[PDB]
């Protein structure tokens, strides 16, 4: 009575190796309480020469991917690789092979996901990529989120003890929580991926990574910390995007965060989606971001998914809502300021369009701060006619 | 084109909301999927009222027996509410054969392990839909939740307007928030109701109603809440589970709560579910509506048409305030140091007249009956958490 399920696993890194163990430890288990017996048909490799633990061993290792797509005993491929390319053209031949497909690709983008997600519906097979888009998960107009642990450890660091970007960054590198090139994370790219990851669960749209206006932390002070704090707020590294008009606008960017926002109190590495609907109220997800085990974990139970489901738009439709029935705010450093605090509010005052508040701050010598409430766009240009140095303009959010 | 035939009983807000998406969807559920939806009968108390979907094309009826006895029904969805005669209506349709979705607010853990084992028994299947942030969506050793939107509104507009119990009460009598009668939501009623299906749903483990230890918001003042500030912590009414050695303790009672704690800045009518375990995570927001309930019902109703883990490799902290002592600070803080067992940390704050509050970390119980017998007036014992 058995069914056998043949699979092969594209790569063997950590998150490959943790695939191939709950596999062995839970394949009895899936027998009985399942009566499908998987087979490791095949693992794809670099070097089929590298020392592996012997538990590897035993199963058959390739170094040609050809095998593996030509095999057509194989049911299902399970890709942990990484890389745009050629892994995604190996997931487009798998599909029209008429083979499942499971990734926990980290390098897909919303175009690569949507092109796989069609072809796969196209060739009657499934497509899961829960391990892909790892950790938090109808009408979404808007999301905001810490998306990148690293940089929140470090404005948390920054924040709490202190420290300088510089000597924060230092001290995540020491406990862990940063890696020694750290760019992807503190310049905001790692953010800036996920953004385009979410906006296309969200939205159902696809944009492109460019798409993304991206500036990451590197550029944070204590002090836009400490003249934040006694405004009322944090600092954030925050992953945007807005639904409007039928267009995505998606940003990544320091941002200031009012601290009675649920955002504001989202510390160290743990992460958080906060989202925004109509009509419905608010809602948020937060924790930290998956390792090996969890990403590995996600892979087996969406293979077991698929096994059961053997032998799509949503696009559920409101309204429905018919029966039954947006400013910018932004805190702006200007240099090199002559005159009072006093004088640099009233020049303010004169010179902004209509907004809802205006708060300044003394930042540094001769230099001020600003957070404007109720703008329709930024004031930067319009400051800098006026003959002030602004040295930079931070979002800010929750007001 | 298969058709499903399906019955609703109930038809308030869900229902009507059941109705609506399905009639907008059904165009692309033909289409799409291989399947008719057939609304054929549904169930209300009084044929007579006037509704939300308007004067309408489908078959209402007041007699349950109608609707049990159609064979042609493959889903009943059951949006009434009730304990009785409701579950033994679902226990029923399960025995005739029939799939059985519900949204229905008063279940709780005895009635949905009946239900879902009757379920399982019939070879059909039990979709439950209850809203606390879509429960079954949204292992576990411990959670810990605000889980009731007026009680945390009152609590808040307390603490945020410095107003006392009673004036908080009376204005969110006036919003909307708070009944004439409260009692469900300020006696942690409504609460201590999703304690028990979140231990369900987290510990596969039934308790009852009443196994919750439950105290609720009236006795809290602003006196508890400044303190508390002082000391850095929040009050929140929090429900709690804590699954230890095959043993569910649960309860909802006013808790001191960590400045720093993700729990600590859910405010008004915003419910949040803290689960730890790996990393802690939550979710935030607050009770879902009619349009998302009704949403996740035909979800449920979508999936039963189309279809139809061995991973290998607790002190207690106490606020508690005493009246009438005599003495200074430092004397009282001296004598508990005296009396109460081991512990880990302890300090004390001043809080009316003759009375001081103590918070006291790593004990195995609370200290009031102690204390008591050594001859002070313990007025009350509230726990604390989020302590690192």
């Amino acid at each position: 009575h058995m069914k056998k399920l043949n699979i092969a696993l594209l790569g063997l890194g950590t998150v490959g190796s943790g695939v191939v163990k709950i596999i062995e430890e839970n394949r009895q288990q899936i027998q009985d309480t399942l009566n499908k017996d998987i087979v490791i048909k095949h693992i794809l490799v670099r070097d089929k020469s590298k020392k592996r633990p012997l538990n590897i061993s035993q199963y058959h290792l390739t170094e040609d991917v050809n095998e593996i797509l030509n095999d057509d005993s194989l049911d299902i491929i399970v890709e942990v690789m990484g890389g745009i390319e050629p892994t995604v053209d190996w997931l487009r031949t798998a599909l029209k092979n008429k083979k499942h497909v499971i990734t926990a690709n980290k390098d897909l983008l919303a175009v690569h996901l949507k092109l796989l997600e069609d072809l796969a519906e196209e060739n009657g097979v499934a497509l899961k990529f829960e391990a892909s888009v790892a950790g938090g998960p109808n009408n979404i107009s808007k999301f905001m989120g810490i998306l990148n642990g690293t940089s929140n450890f470090i404005l948390s660091k920054m924040t709490k003890e202190q420290t300088t970007f510089e000597e924060a960054l230092d001290e995540a590198k020491r406990l862990g929580f940063a890696e020694a090139d750290p760019t992807d994370d503190v310049e905001g790219v790692d953010a800036a991926r996920k953004v385009v990851i979410t906006s296309y669960l969200s939205f159902n749209q696809v944009i492109k990574l460019n798409d993304v206006k991206r500036r990451g932390i590197s550029g944070v002070t204590l002090t836009d910390i400490n003249v934040a704090d006694q405004l009322g707020y944090k600092i954030k590294l925050i992953g945007k995007g807005i639904y409007e008009n039928g267009k995505v606008n998606a940003s990544v960017e320091p941002t200031l965060i009012d601290k009675k926002h649920q955002l504001a109190a989202v510390e160290d590495e743990y992460n958080a989606i906060y989202v925004i609907g109509d009509a419905v109220g608010d809602t948020m997800f937060y924790g930290k971001g998956a390792g090996s085990l969890a990403t590995g974990s996600a892979v087996v139970s969406d293979l077991l998914n698929v096994a059961l489901f053997f032998e799509l738009p949503p696009h559920f439709e409101l309204k429905t809502d018919k029966t039954r029935e947006e400013k910018s705010n932004f805190f702006v450093v200007v240099n090199h300021v002559k005159g009072s605090i006093e004088n640099f509010e009233n020049e303010l005052k004169a010179i902004l369009p209509f907004h809802r508040s205006l708060r300044v701050a003394n930042y540094d010598n001769q230099s001020y701060a600003a957070v404007i409430v109720g703008l329709e766009s930024s004031p930067e240009e319009l400051i800098t006619k006026h003959g002030y140095e602004v040295d930079k303009v931070y979002p800010v959010e929750g007001v």
